[PDB]
């Protein structure tokens, strides 16, 4: 059972990392969209 | 407790999937707003 | 080991929650941008 938890924790860590990289990319795109909107005003 | 840790990991797996759902929703709303800015 | 696994689970739990707070942050900036763009049309 211990080894099964270790493997699922590793799976959760990879998904957690993937979500973190997606957050950073969405943050970049949002900041680019903010600048375009401000330039259009 | 092995069972206890197993239930915590199932909890985190659920929060993970929920976060993944929120990311997809935020991505779709960003694409719609970006298209609205392009149309202007 | 069971305590070592409880800690990694605790690591991940902290990150998940940080991720939630970043999602809420981005949702809010997106909602303010949506309003801003609505005022430009």
């Amino acid at each position: 059972s211990m080894s099964g938890v270790e493997q699922q924790v590793a799976s959760l860590s990879g998904q957690c990392h993937h979500h973190g990289e997606n957050l950073r990319e969405l943050t970049t795109l949002l900041q680019k969209l903010q600048a375009r909107v401000d330039q259009m005003e």
